[PDB]
C-alpha cells in the first residue's frame, strides 16, 4: 500500500542519490509522505534496503520469464546468457548500478546478507537445474566478475568473450 | 612536499576504512586518526575520492608482492589453477580486514568515476604472469571468476572452498 509507494521511492532515491543519499527523510520526500510513516513501516534503513533489493530481485525473474531458450533443452544457455546479459548492461545503466550498489552493500551490512545470497535468484535456481550445483555457482561467479569488470573499470561489454567463457564452465 | 604527513594521512584512511568502512571515512575521521590537523588532510587530498584512490592503490600493491612471493606461478609445468586457488585461500586468512577494505574501495568505483582508474589496476600484479602463461582472453576470465568467487565469500558469509575454486579455474584453462 504505502510500503509500496515508499519502496519505489527508495529505488528512485538510490538510482538517483546512491545509498549515501538514502535516509527516512530522504525517501519520505520522494514517496511524498510523512516522516512518521516512512519510519513506521521500516524501523531501520537496512530493512528499507532489503525491501528495495528484494523487489529488484524480482525483475531478474521477469527477465528469465521473458526468454524461453533459457529453460529450453537445447538453445544454448551460454549464448542465451551472453545475449540477454548485454541487454541489461545496455546503454543507460541507472538500473543495474542501483541493484549492484545494494547487493554489494552486503559487504559491510550484515542485515543485507540473506537478500544478497538471493542475487542470481531468478537463474541460480534454473542453472543448477539445467546443469549441476557446482556449475551453477560457477556461472554466477563468472557473471559477477564479468559485470564487475565493465561497471567498475569502464571496460566495454564483450558479448562473445562472455559467451565464450560461459561455455568452458558448463560441461557436456 | 610535506610527504610524511601525507604518508600517515593515507595510512589512517586505510585504518578508518578497515574498522569503520567508507561510511565512516572523511577528513575529520582521517585527520583525527593520523593525528594531523585537518586542513593538512584536505591540503593533500582535495576530494575524498582523492584519498580513496590513494588508500586503494597502496593496499593493492601487496598483490604484486605475493605474485612475486610464489615463483611457482610461472613454472610452465606447475598447475596454475591450483596455485592460484591456494594463494587466494591464503589472502583469506580470517577476519579479512585486509580484503574487506580493499574490495570496498575497489567496488566504490561503481558509482564514482574518479576511482575507475585504480579499479582498472586491481589485477595488475598478475598481469605479465597471465599474459605469458595463458592467452589474453583466458587471462580476463581468471580475474572475472576470481572476483566472482571472492564476492560469494565476502558478501554471503559462506566460507572459501579452495577445492571448489581449483575446479572452476581449471575448467577455464
Ligand atoms: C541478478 C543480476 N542480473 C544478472 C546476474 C549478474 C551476475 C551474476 C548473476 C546474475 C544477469 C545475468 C545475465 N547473464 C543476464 C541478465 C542478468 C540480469 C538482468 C536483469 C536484472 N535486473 C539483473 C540481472
Ligand atoms: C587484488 C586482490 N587480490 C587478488 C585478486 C582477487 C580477485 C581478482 C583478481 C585478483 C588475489 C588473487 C589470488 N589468486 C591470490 C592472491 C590475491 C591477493 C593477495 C593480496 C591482496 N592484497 C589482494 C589480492
Ligand atoms: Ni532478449
Ligand atoms: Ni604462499
Amino acid at each position: 500500500e504505502r510500503r509500496q509507494r515508499i519502496i519505489d521511492a527508495a529505488i528512485r532515491v538510490v538510482g538517483q542519490k546512491g545509498i549515501a543519499g538514502l535516509s527516512h527523510r530522504t525517501v519520505a520526500a520522494e514517496a511524498d509522505v510523512p516522516l512518521g510513516s516512512t519510519t513506521y513501516h521500516f524501523a531501520t534503513l537496512d530493512d528499507l534496503m532489503v525491501a528495495a533489493l528484494r523487489q529488484a530481485n524480482e525483475g531478474f525473474a521477469r527477465v528469465v520469464a521473458a526468454h524461453p531458450a533459457l529453460s529450453d533443452p537445447e538453445a544454448d544457455l551460454s549464448g542465451e546468457l551472453a545475449r540477454v546479459l548485454g541487454e541489461w548492461l545496455g546503454g543507460d545503466r541507472t538500473g543495474v548500478e542501483l541493484e549492484y550498489e545494494l547487493y554489494l552493500a552486503a559487504l559491510r551490512r550484515p542485515a543485507l546478507r540473506p537478500v544478497a545470497a538471493e542475487w542470481a535468484e531468478g537463474v541460480g535456481a534454473l542453472l543448477a537445474a539445467r546443469t549441476d550445483p557446482t556449475t551453477a555457482r560457477a556461472l554466477v561467479a563468472v557473471l559477477d566478475g564479468i559485470c564487475l569488470q565493465v561497471l567498475l573499470t569502464d571496460t566495454p561489454y564483450d558479448e562473445e568473450y562472455a559467451r565464450e567463457v560461459l561455455t568452458r564452465l558448463i560441461p557436456v
